């Protein structure tokens, strides 16, 4: 797993700012990461997590990535810590009838859906706006 | 809920593609797409699904976002479905020490580390690749 | 689901006329309208119901839509109602030797034959006289 | 009943084709076309039904039509036939409070709706689409 | 329904100010519409909700409606969240003694009795301070 | 409590209309009000009523205000009464992070958005046609 990491996010004013993760550790099929920035402490830190369940070798099963973005935040009035989270479950089948290029574009529709990062083509939609309806909890 | 959709994905080349959604069912607090490319038959579909947790106003929790990005394939052999997903859960806080500009950015770090599609920001790591090795099941 | 409809009827004379409604509800693939014209009133209204029974992915099974198109009446004595109302059923199989065409194709035929409102093409049998013969009971 | 029928539906572009009925039988208010067309064969063939349950004469209860549109689509591998059908209730009311204007009204609406065929009018909602949604299973 | 309102309430001087809704979502017979100024949040939100209850057709039920508008707002001390709220619930006979002008003219009675926005005619009492008295839990 | 009150409403033609109420009798934190026009008798009366739920001072809880507006109407045939009525319930948190300027605005905004009487300012939805379809059973 990459040591260290430069991930963009969002500042207060919604530009693109880098967020530092450096890497924990690693167990059995699973990464841990944190944020290495001045405003994530261990008292409201920033995390993030990776793990995969392997299925047995054969084209029966479905493999799965579990992915969690985490942040901490602590109330102005008490102190105390309630979590942000994005967590990401993927699901690939084993049936040959799918393709590494089908995970791929989940992942980039996805990305587009709810982060407006997709690149550009031709006819797309206009999504910059999407994560901003979301966060607002209202559909796109 | 918008009626229609426009996402970037992958082609078996991983080029940028786009891949057409329409809008099939809105329910309060929930909506239901289809995809209307060629690639999704009613037997083997590609959906989305987004749902709102919202809890009453007078309780503090956290309220909840669920995405599902789906894909249904055939096998050759048996025709019995498969289906490949990736999933979303935003879990937000209904502390003002939290706000949308922190949605945001986790739903953008989440973009940028698992499909590789941050805006370009000097000093970012190349997730290029990233979407690539998760579909290998592979740590980047 | 579009939020209001203007469709096409026939007034006491048979001429077309606009019958208009609302979208009063949407539940759980299911979609409900209300007529806002001065003929539906609160006791005696004018309604539409669609529903969808969707089969679990698979190359077996049919699809199925449902549709009510109800107009109330009440008795001048009694004030008792009774309701008059065309329904439709659809039943789309999922072999992928059937095609949304042929869907379209029945869907087409259906109007032609019981509402007489196909398209012109040469040779069609005139049907402009059937639905008159059908709210009699006689068969064209 | 009329001996032949030019109904029109969809090919497989969509665009309007005849599709060509006769009357093989009628029996018992009944009424039964078959499709002469190539593409309704004995072992696949294309049918019309339609039926009559008419009522002792009186001011109360409801007349009922009964039709439907059926073709049958066999197997590429099993020739297991499964039948893909449209199908159509009619019920009209016999409190003089109804008339076959409202009958027709409802016909017409129900056209326009599942169809897309009503006739012009100044204000009616577009529903050419409808058609095509509703076969992908897609509230209008 | 409206996908975004603009409605006239107070602010901290009692000066009439635009209040702006936007619709998040509509279910069985319901609406949900949340404000989007800035001084709502999610932690602290100000949300309007409205519901059908129908009675089968007839001249027998009580139609009623279910409009609820709150604001949330959160502790200085604390950040605890109470909830302010304005219910209202419209029962409309279907006995054909009653006109849609008997609940318009009941609407109209009490938003000048408890709001004090009535229209000018010759006789009216002045409505105007009556708000701020009930909001003083004193009688009008 | 006033002893006798003259309330706008509208007549037949929707029309703003007078309707005069006196104080039948006040009872602690309660208040009732008849019709004086003869639009209301004693079979089938016009009738407010107003109550006051006031928590002890030192528990914090929600302080309420309940209001009733009625009119029974008679049946032409049987002479049996069935009453229409808009009802209206304040919650009031006791918490001074509320005023009574929040309670004002709610007012102001369910008078606005039920009743279309709110106060002329720019930019506001056009709400005067609310009423009539509110009781038409219509969203606007």
């Amino acid at each position: 797993a990459a040591p260290s990491l430069a991930l963009v996010g969002a500042n207060s004013t919604l530009a693109s700012t880098l967020v530092n993760y450096s890497l924990r550790s690693q167990n059995g099929n699973n990464v841990d990461y944190v944020c290495t920035d001045p405003d994530s402490t261990l008292s409201a830190p920033g995390l993030i997590n990776a793990k995969f369940d392997i299925k047995a070798p054969g084209i029966t099963g479905n493999d799965r990535i579990h992915a969690n973005l985490r942040k901490v935040v602590l109330d102005e009035k008490t102190n105390l810590p309630s979590t942000g989270s994005v967590t990401i479950q993927v699901s690939i089948p084993r049936n040959p009838a799918w393709n590494a290029s089908m995970t791929v574009s989940l992942l980039k529709q996805a990305a587009d859906y709810l982060a407006g990062t997709s690149a550009t083509v031709s006819g797309q939609t206009d999504t910059s706006g999407f994560p901003a309806k979301w966060a607002g909890l209202m559909f796109p």
